[PDB]
């Protein structure tokens, strides 16, 4: 009943529905089979994800989708984040098409690469070896950097940046999900956790956090957080601080410590976005020149 866009219309039979990936506050994300995504091999089978309403969804769950599904439309086709596919609206319940990052999101795909533990016996030629170098860290960086300069550059702010909402392709490229959200930020439980252990609260810019204002550079403070997430291969931001903790000691202008194993140009940057002041923070456009210096000296 909704209006027909057959430019993003995708035939629903087309789907062939399987195993649920994850769910958010409003809507529900499967994985799924598309047969004919381009027109031009109209049997090929593809991966993607499919969003859609949970079961019992309020009206406000589908105006929140419908939204997502509209900034999806406008927001354009990048490298490094999630793309909108196509959509099913005609005869049947709403279907949000997007990209599927086969390798999970970059928290638990930087978690279950840590090196192996001293403990481990020696067995082969690169036993200190882990899967995790230097300069695909630094990449990884990078491409979220140029990912989040795309959606600046299209008035997109994520308003909650870090690695739990950037996406793993099989290629090992970074895919920033979820940017186009309503996320309700006039009503956030800032000491709620989430079943995976997450305080989201631990990525707002102050002048989020403190005085509902965001923009282009509360996310370069959010994403000097996924910095260190990255260069502390998924680990959890402000260690062992509580929420109420977490108050006082940013009204104090506490930052984080420098994570071991971590170069002094990266921290540098860090502190750099958790500057006070949103315009002493880098740009994206800074942040993803300066990331790539590092890049490309360390390319050989
Ligand atoms: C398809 O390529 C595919 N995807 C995954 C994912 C996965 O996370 N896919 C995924 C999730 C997406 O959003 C959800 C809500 C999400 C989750 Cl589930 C987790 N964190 C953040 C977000 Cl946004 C979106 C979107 N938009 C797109 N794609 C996870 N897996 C399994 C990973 N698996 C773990 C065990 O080792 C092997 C890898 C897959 C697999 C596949 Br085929």
């Amino acid at each position: 009943d909704l209006p027909l866009d057959p430019l993003w219309e995708f035939p629903r039979d087309r789907l062939v529905l399987g195993k649920p990936l994850g769910e958010g506050a409003f809507g529900q994300v499967v994985r799924a089979e598309a047969f004919g995504m381009d027109p031009a091999r109209p049997d090929q089978a593809s991966t993607v994800a499919v969003k859609m309403l949970k079961d019992n969804a309020s009206d406000k769950d589908l105006a929140d989708l419908v939204s997502e599904m509209e900034v999806m439309k406008l927001i354009g086709r990048h490298k490094n984040i999630i793309n909108l596919l196509g959509v099913c609206t005609q005869e049947g319940p709403l279907y949000v098409i997007m990209e599927c990052a086969a390798k999970g999101n970059l928290r638990e795909f930087l978690r279950a690469r840590r090196p192996p533990g001293p403990d481990l016996s020696p067995d082969g030629p690169r036993s200190s070896e882990g899967p995790l170098s230097f300069p695909v860290l630094v990449s990884c960086a990078y491409q979220v950097a140029r990912g989040m300069q795309y959606l600046e550059s299209r008035k997109c702010i994520h308003r909650d940046l870090a690695a739990r909402n950037v996406l793993v392709t099989e290629d090992n490229v970074m895919k920033i999900a979820d940017f186009g959200l309503a996320r309700g930020v006039h009503h956030i439980d800032y000491y709620k956790k989430t079943s995976n252990g997450r305080l989201p609260v631990k990525w707002m810019a102050p002048e989020a956090l403190f005085d509902e204002v965001y923009t282009h550079q509360s996310d370069v403070w959010s994403f000097g957080i996924l910095l260190w997430e990255i260069f502390t291969l998924g680990g959890s931001p402000y260690p062992g601080i509580p929420v109420e903790e977490l108050f006082s000691l940013l009204r104090e202008g506490h930052r984080m410590d420098r994570p071991p194993h971590c170069p002094p140009e990266l921290y540098g940057l860090m502190r750099e976005c958790w500057h006070a002041a949103p315009s002493q923070r880098p740009t994206f456009k800074q942040l993803v020149e300066a990331l790539d210096k590092v890049l490309l000296a360390v390319s050989e």
